[PDB]
DNA sequence: TTGACACGTGTCAAA
DNA sequence: TTGACACGTGTCAAA
């Protein structure tokens, strides 16, 4: 729970949490505030659930995809920097957390995925998807793999999924629909089924995930891997000599990623707005605060002016940016949620042999766009299902007290009913077979 | 993922040093020619239980011993067979450790036990009871620092405080354990939760702590002492914090009795290279050159080769670890340990939260420890029970609704059909469903 | 031990 | 949209 003179911080594992604490300290010896940075699993879902009661932390840090539901439950507090302010990002930062009208969060970098390649193995990458496999045969010989990446979380598998035409949401008429999902067509499918049948041709395994891929390529076992901006300093620190590029065509078409920003809010339940929006916007938001922070994991293109025409000059962030270009902004809308968790399960079932791509994908079309039951409605079944059997177990209590029936000395209601379709003229067999 | 023929899958937890048993699986590749991969899945000790009943799961397992009498129970392990020359390389408490219904399942690794790690350069002298510790935090609290900060959402890890006055899991009494003898809400169990408890009332420690934050805080220099096991030292030495590691502080003058574990390595009964495991378990890990390529990368502890624990023993901080070993017990390797486990997990959670009462949280906690798991024939007589129950009534209906010509509205429930068969029978049937004749 | 009935959410469907 | 009945596990009790 939030308390009123401390910062607590929450941001994902994978980003640079202690140079992010390293601003905290500097902002808590010139205030005398103190700020704490945590990087709990599974954030983005935790946060929901507990800033409804009035918990959570006083900042959350994630892409800005989650973040237009977080603010539909009313758990985001709006964010209203000074022009001075909105002017030192560049605007379409600010568009990637603008829900309804309003802004609910703070930018802080743009992220895309990019192909990761060892230079050393693979001097010259592969610049399509369709070469991937003759690659991995011909590396199999000297005991490496082509191309190793998370299989368990569709954001790295979408950007060959969207390649050849699969979208989420449709935009169209200056909105996205909701109710048109694109993770069903021909595009779709062609994408799902190339990934899978890189598996079933044993050139990747169904149970990859975001480790193994990362400790395959920084200890120099797979030539490739497919990866975000963050992944870069423990690369760095490996014996691996990489490059950052663009990611392979597929069916002669560019690789389509989800283009992230990672955005700072504010708890709606917080005491200490004031306090989060100063460290946010004179600590966070500045060059030597950015600095420290990319020091540690590299934040990609910062939505910060003033950092990002350096940072730009870096050809990895370039890479990135090519990336990123061929990519889309990820929605806000509070249905993403909906489609990530269906677009999960497909490529992880069609992944397993536990479905095909076709039924996969089938289903996670119509997940993605599934409803979720509103608290009204699920107390309208329980409440119906208690008056159901309220009243049948009132009709029973008075068939046994009044019956006079030759029941058992222990019995069901079924045979209490029995009994009174005997008394009414019915035969009942012990299989509730019934008739006149 | 299922194993293959010819290659070796091998899960242990992300805290040990996965990335020294990867050198060693480099090796018997290089001599064997069978590769070998090393993976350190989230909630591995639950996991393996989910996927090894159907024939999938790692070649080989890591976990401390507690587990592994469950997975044993359950038919996902096969037998250890070392032959005698092998298990005299080990100490025989160790072999104890794995041993379940008579037979070894498993190979033990190395001993933990926790301790008590305290910053030599804030805290020289470290405090030698936990009642001590609330004056000590008002002391650090003035210089911007904590006392004491360990993980509160892992039972492991307050059970030393919870034992210490009396608290246990399970009697050991003429040679076994009395699985409906708990003694997690006895006196001495309340007083050392009440303790802790009222450790974050007053502000000495966050109820929220679990192990990242803990161990930031003292590698940061932050908080003066941990609660940790070995694993926890090498990244203790890359940071910048001289550190001791000490018995753990006494409770009501009694010494805290930590559940000591037994890393062990079992093989999923579903291997097909049941044989290839077993060489590499016995031939390239539980060798000198081993168990020192992995205790490199994150120490082992006291690590079960006798030859190689004479080198490890020379180390102060072993003989801390071990110190504290002597004071606490083997865990059991009972399948209801688990049950144990969760039943602790959730009363020190709710309890640190406030959520419920320490009394409260531990009567509730013991009635969940000894609860027997219900056997799947079990579940499915109760299921069957209500699927028949469901089908006669169904049928009657059926039968009402086809033969009765009550004079019913084109959609009603079984509810509205009952009441015309009351009325029919002489019965009135009120709103309610308030039913006499 | 077995077993009556409660419980809230799932499946299927009419409209 | 609302709503019938299914569904398996929980609560409570008799023995
Ligand atoms: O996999 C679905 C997942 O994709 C995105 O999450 C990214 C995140 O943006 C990155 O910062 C990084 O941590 O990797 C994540 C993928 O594991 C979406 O932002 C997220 O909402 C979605 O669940
Ligand atoms: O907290 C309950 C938990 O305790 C033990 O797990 C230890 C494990 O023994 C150590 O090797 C280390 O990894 O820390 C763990 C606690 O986080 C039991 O072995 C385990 O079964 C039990 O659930």
């Amino acid at each position: 729970k939030i308390e009123e003179g401390k910062l607590v911080i929450w941001i994902n594992g994978d980003k640079g949490y202690n140079g992010l604490a390293e601003v905290g300290k500097k902002f808590e010896k010139d205030t005398g505030i103190k700020v704490t940075v945590e990087h709990p699993d599974k954030l983005e879902e935790k946060f929901p659930q507990v800033a409804a009661t009035g918990d959570g932390p006083d900042i959350i840090f994630w892409a800005h995809d989650r973040f237009g539901g977080y603010a539909q439950s009313g758990l985001l507090a709006e964010i209203t920097p000074a022009a001075a302010f909105q002017d030192k990002l560049y605007p379409f930062t600010w568009d990637a957390v603008r829900y309804n009208g309003k802004l609910i969060a703070y930018p802080i970098a743009v992220e895309a995925l990019s192909l990761i390649y060892n230079k050393d193995l693979l001097p010259n990458p592969p610049k399509t998807w369709e070469e991937i496999p003759a690659l991995d045969k011909e590396l199999k010989a000297k005991g490496k793999s082509a191309l190793m990446f998370n299989l368990q979380e569709p954001y790295f598998t979408w950007p060959l999924i969207a390649a050849d035409g699969g979208y989420a949401f449709k935009y169209a008429a200056g909105k996205y629909d909701i109710k048109d999902v694109g993770v069903d067509n021909a595009g779709a499918k062609a994408g799902l089924t190339f990934l899978v049948d890189l598996i079933k041709n044993k050139h990747m395994n169904a149970d990859t995930d975001y480790s193994i891929a990362e400790a395959a390529f920084n200890k120099g076992e797979t030539a490739m891997t497919i990866n975000g901006p963050w992944a870069w300093s423990n690369i760095d620190t490996s014996a691996v000599n990489y490059g950052v590029t663009v990611l392979p065509t597929f069916k002669g078409q560019p690789s389509k990623p989800f283009v992230g920003v990672l955005s700072a809010g504010i708890n709606a339940a917080s005491p200490n707005k004031e306090l989060a929006k100063e460290f946010l916007e004179n600590y966070l938001l500045t060059d030597e605060g950015l600095e420290a922070v990319n020091k540690d994991k590299p934040l990609g293109a910062v939505a910060l002016k003033s950092y990002e025409e350096e940072l730009a000059k870096d050809p990895r962030i370039a890479a990135t940016m090519e990336n990123a270009q061929k990519g889309e902004i990820m929605p806000n809308i509070p249905q993403m949620s909906a489609f990530w968790y269906a677009v999960r399960t497909a490529v992880i079932n069609a992944a397993s042999g536990r479905q095909t791509v076709d039924a996969a994908l089938a289903a996670a079309q119509t997940n993605a766009a599934r409803r979720k039951p509103s608290w009204r409605e699920r107390e309208n079944n329980r409440r119906r299902e208690r008056r159901r059997r309220a009243v049948a177990a009132k009709i029973y209590t008075g068939l046994r007290a009044q019956g006079d029936y030759n029941l058992p000395k222990h019995c069901d209601n079924n045979e209490v009913l029995k009994a009174l379709c005997v008394e009414a003229g019915w035969v009942v067999e012990e299989d509730g077979t019934t008739y006149r």
